[PDB]
């Protein structure tokens, strides 16, 4: 795997042992053969268990997920994806790693897209060589891979909302079940209702995962409510998943807007990956996977490729080259290499507009191509009517950093800046000059 100008794709099923045995495997080899190296882990949560996992062996985890003494002895270097792309796109020198390990390489948020990229165009340039760790690489058309112990499949109508009846089978249940929901709206209504019937439930979502995922471990509980973030290497000791088999898109229209589509068929991928958080105990057969709908590539056309495409493009590389997509994930997007490339100070906006502002990409490219500076919040209230921001059915208001009540009304209508309350609250704080 470690000679360079190789990329590789370790593809063992869920639950095989990429993260605890082979990993720590592949850093030892690295180290023998004075491979700078780097490690990107999905989330803080699986960087805490690649420490754990690699407990000892001489790694820098430039995470503040762990609380480890650096000795400066290390060539292996351990930071989560979104970390790696940020590094990338600030101004500051990362260092040209000989081998680049992505765990949980399938996740489909832009900076894992945009990491892929970046590495995969060093590995055909005869730069580096880089190992993908994923049960699930692009394209997958595998739903139902193998796994440590016999899973039960079964094809069942899954309650989207809360239910009076018809679903016996959800509650008559005495183990722990894992429950994948297309949103986080969705998930608080099946929560609640849950609650109701006396089930102890955590609830999980990008916002909320390190803090709430610790609850699995802390407490007792009977049903996790999760959005896809679960998906990317979160481990449960659960006897059962149920999958609506669904997730929102976001969709750009007409380069105007995005708009969050669906609920819609998740890919094989996220059925796999959904699927695979159980059935991973050799030692404890029977886990069910209750599945709700098919699966589609709903990759195919997602907001995340193109905007994958506008952080490669403001990514220095080798003068003006730009990294392309991994090879497999480059069709999802019509885009052209470069087209996305802003002039410094353009870019500089863009990338703070993301770190400091916390907007989406795509809302982050409208408004530093625009020639707006990063405090300047005008375009956050001189959009259309229909541009309007609804909150409980009236338009949200927040005071101005002038000090004036305004209707939230942005130039640029991203619905990922309203999705659920915690959104929105943020959003309204960013529209109030507040960060
Ligand atoms: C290249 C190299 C030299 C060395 F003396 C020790 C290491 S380490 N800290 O990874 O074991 C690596």
């Amino acid at each position: 795997m470690l000679k360079k100008k190789q990329l590789t794709v370790l593809d063992l099923h869920p639950g095989a042992g990429k993260t605890r045995r082979v990993l720590p495997e592949i850093v030892r080899e690295a180290i023998k053969k004075r491979l700078r190296t780097v490690i990107l882990a999905p989330t803080r949560v699986v960087a805490a268990e690649m420490e754990e996992a690699l407990r000892g062996l001489p790694v820098r985890y430039m995470t503040t997920a762990v609380n480890v003494t650096h000795s400066g002895t290390e060539i292996v270097d351990l930071m989560c994806h979104a970390t790696f792309t940020s590094r990338l796109l600030q101004p500051i020198r990362v260092p040209n790693y000989n081998l680049n390990i992505m765990d949980e390489a399938h996740f489909t948020d832009p900076s894992s897209i945009a990491a892929r990229g970046y590495i995969s165009t060093r590995v055909e340039m005869g730069e580096a060589a880089a190992i993908f760790m994923t049960a699930t690489p692009p394209g997958t058309r595998d739903a139902f891979p193998d796994s440590n112990s016999p899973i039960m499949d079964t094809e069942v109508e899954v309650p989207e909302r809360a239910w009076s009846s018809g679903f016996d089978w959800v509650t008559d249940h005495s183990g722990k079940t894992v429950w994948f929901v297309p949103s986080v709206r969705n998930g608080n209504e099946i929560a609640a209702c849950l609650t109701k019937a006396g089930k102890r439930v955590i609830q999980l979502s990008r916002k909320t995962f390190e803090t709430e995922f610790q609850k699995t471990k802390n407490q007792e509980w009977d049903f996790v409510i999760t959005t896809d973030i679960s998906e990317m290497g979160a481990n449960f000791k659960a006897d059962r998943v149920i999958d609506s088999r669904r997730c929102l898109k976001p969709v750009i229209l007409d380069g105007e807007r995005v708009i969050l589509a669906g609920p819609m068929p998740v890919t094989h991928a996220s059925a796999a990956q959904r699927r695979g958080r159980i059935g991973r105990n050799p030692n404890k057969p029977g886990d069910e996977y209750m599945y709700g709908g098919g699966c589609a590539e709903t990759d195919e056309g997602h907001a995340h490729w193109l905007e994958a495409r506008m952080l490669l493009d403001n990514i220095y590389l080798q003068d003006g080259l730009i990294a392309s997509l991994y090879r497999p994930e480059a069709d999802k997007v019509a885009a052209i290499e470069g087209e996305f490339k802003l002039r410094t100070e353009q870019r500089k906006t863009f990338v703070e507009l993301m770190k400091r502002g916390d907007l989406p990409v795509w809302l982050a490219y409208q408004v530093a191509s625009a020639g707006i500076t990063y405090t300047d919040r005008r375009w956050c209230f001189d959009g259309t009517t229909n541009n309007t921001i609804m909150e409980d059915s009236v338009p949200a208001e927040v005071w101005t950093k002038y000090g004036e009540k305004r209707v939230l009304k942005p130039r640029w209508m991203d619905a990922r800046v309203c999705s659920d309350h915690a959104a929105l609250k943020s959003f309204k704080e960013f529209a109030a000059g507040k960060r």
